[PDB]
């Protein structure tokens, strides 16, 4: 313990924080890692997240910044995701549209079919990466 405090409370604040940097770091991870920080800075509508930003390098700063505002664009489903309310394409006219492979889509997953499992994966994929997570006993392993 410290008498300061205030080191330890903002210590474990960027270090969750960091994890969620490395994932927007990653391009594979960029809609995980945006996706967690957008709903983080609804929590806390921003407010914590600020000295983190200052600490790191400014020009990194923006972009995320930038990014943020984008991914509700998505979750508002303003325009972007939109383009008709269910027309499939037809040559000349139909009596009703035909559906086919391509228009048709499956849902298919191999243990993927639950979110946090996507966190939960890639998160720990990032993390072995900066450390191991095997602890094994020093007799007799």
């Amino acid at each position: 313990a410290s008498r300061i405090d205030e080191k330890s409370s903002k210590a474990k604040v960027n270090d969750f924080l960091a994890e969620i940097f490395k994932k927007i770091g990653s391009k594979e991870n960029t809609k995980e890692g945006l996706a967690e920080l957008y709903e983080y800075k609804k929590k806390y509508s921003d407010a914590d997240i600020e000295p983190f930003l200052k600490n790191s390098s400014q020009f990194f700063q923006s972009y995320v910044e930038r990014g943020l505002r984008v991914i509700e664009m998505e979750r508002e489903g303003k325009g972007r995701i939109s383009t008709s309310t269910g027309i499939s394409p037809q040559m000349e006219v139909t009596c009703v549209p035909t559906p086919t492979s391509t228009v048709s889509s499956i849902g298919n997953t191999n243990g993927e079919e639950v979110g946090p499992s996507v966190y939960l994966e890639r998160l720990k994929i990032l993390r072995q990466r900066c450390g191991l997570d095997n602890t094994k006993q020093d007799d007799r392993p």
